[PDB]
């Protein structure tokens, strides 16, 4: 807890991370499994750790999981 953990979902990983990155977020990613989720969801983020509102380290570990 240095920073709010945003809600990430819908984003690509492109945009999700600079939007991390400039929250100050110096740690590591990491990518989880796929999830099938549609095509409308194609690479976007699914699932994020730790979820949105929680305080999280600026070199905490943050999981992403994005859409198959
Ligand atoms: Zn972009
Ligand atoms: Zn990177
Ligand atoms: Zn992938
Ligand atoms: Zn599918
Ligand atoms: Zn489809
Ligand atoms: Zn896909
Ligand atoms: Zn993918």
């Amino acid at each position: 807890n240095q920073f709010v953990m945003p809600d990430l979902s819908g984003m690509f990983w492109v945009d999700a991370e600079p939007r991390l990155r400039a929250l100050g977020w110096t740690g590591m990613l990491d990518k989880g499994a796929d999830v099938d989720a549609g095509g409308s969801q194609h690479n976007r983020v699914v699932y994020q750790n730790p979820p949105a509102g929680t305080g999280v380290n600026r070199d905490g570990i943050i999981t992403l999981r994005f859409g198959q």
